[PDB]
């Protein structure tokens, strides 16, 4: 129970990490913040602020004016605490412009440590799902 | 598996369903709406979209002039199949008059049917947990 629940119920959490994570709409930041906070160890939740931290900080510098629309492709997990996800992002501003999809891929470490202590946490997060390592980077694309 | 998921997971769904349903937002609707119907048997969804059908269909009069918002209280599955949820709801308008907090309970039937046959759903639904009956009533207070 530790390592992994399946396929498909690992699937259902890395992909609500990933819409979490990489969304930005002001509409559900909340939510969507306090998500991936909820389902990152420590040491992850300290990256994630840093995107919402300082003068770039990404709710200051897109407001309500823009959001990141996320779209997952894939999910294939390795059945040993890694996964990578495929997913494309796109920027809509409120005026109407819209920025280029970006072809992400994110690799991803993660376990379940249990139930949480608290029930409020543990309502949420019944399994002690934890992303233990969350990178991205752009997906290699071979044109023929 | 079919009859529960044990007391964590079966709460986890449960929370989902009535916070999912039972909140209007107009900020994250869609969302609300697509959820509650995905996690809801067809007899379930008939019953549910018509809250939001005909004259006075909710999100036609409140708009997004105002929110419902949930506060789950406890969540009481009796392992059989069967759950009660006690939640407050509260109205408040956009221009900021407030309605008085109803305590209310959900009387839910719900069971496990599998894996969705579309990885769509099977994405948000891992386990195909269904609620197949679902009413709400006002909660008993007996004060002293």
């Amino acid at each position: 129970h530790e390592t992994s629940y399946g396929e498909v119920v690992d699937r259902y959490w890395l992909n609500q990490y990933v819409l979490n994570r990489e969304t930005y709409d002001y509409d559900t930041i909340q939510l969507n913040y306090d998500t991936t906070a909820l389902l990152s160890t420590a040491a992850v939740q300290q990256e994630f602020y840093k995107i919402y931290e300082g003068e770039d900080a990404r709710d200051k510098v897109l407001s309500n004016k823009a959001r990141i629309t996320v779209k997952v492709r894939s999910i294939q997990p390795n059945g040993r605490g890694q996964a990578t996800v495929r997913f494309t992002t796109q920027q809509h501003d409120s005026t109407g412009a819209v920025g280029v999809k970006q072809h992400q891929i994110a690799t991803i470490g993660y376990t379940y440590v249990g139930a949480p202590m608290k029930s409020s946490d543990r309502l949420l997060n019944p399994l002690g799902f934890q992303v233990t390592s969350y990178r991205t980077d752009p997906e290699i694309l071979l044109n023929n």
